[PDB]
């Protein structure tokens, strides 16, 4: 199965990282950010797929309920890689000001996408910690 990859500096405050791969939207994780409680643009969380595969879509749930429900990136991108070094942006998002809580990011790739790594990546500094609930691919 895909394995979790994320910015090394984050620390788990609540929940467990395996909660991001259990297929349940109601289990997630609350990451403490360093740099003065700030997630820098360019930080990320996503999946190492173990080998190059053809993806038909993703379903990533960001945020969670209760604690840290408001702790989410405002601007971010979905990007993929063959080698964990060079990245291609599938799509960008700006959800500045959106309600706190779980937010399902679900995409279908009309033309399947060949990737070994797929992740969500911060595009703007934010003075928040971070919550997420689930990362899944469709292939
Ligand atoms: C455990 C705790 O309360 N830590 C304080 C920390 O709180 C975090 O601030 C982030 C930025 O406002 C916010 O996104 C987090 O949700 C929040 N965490 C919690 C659990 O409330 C900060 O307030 C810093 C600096 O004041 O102090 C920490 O102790
Ligand atoms: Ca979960």
């Amino acid at each position: 199965n895909p394995s979790l990859i994320r910015s090394e500096s984050w620390q788990v405050y609540e929940g467990n990282e395996a909660n991001l791969l259990d297929g349940d939207d109601n289990t997630g994780v609350w990451y403490k950010t360093l740099n003065g409680d700030t997630s820098l643009a360019g930080e990320f969380i996503g999946l190492d797929l173990g080998k190059e595969i053809k993806l038909d879509g993703i379903r990533f749930v960001i945020g969670k309920n209760g604690g840290g429900s408001s702790d989410k990136w405002n601007k971010f991108k979905l990007e993929y890689s063959l080698d964990n070094e060079s990245w291609t942006t599938i799509k960008e998002y700006d959800k500045t000001g959106a309600p706190a809580g779980k937010d399902v990011i679900e995409e279908s790739f009309e033309t399947p996408i060949s990737a070994k790594y797929i992740r969500l990546t911060n595009m703007e500094n934010i003075n928040k910690w971070l919550t997420f609930s689930e990362f899944a691919i469709v292939s």
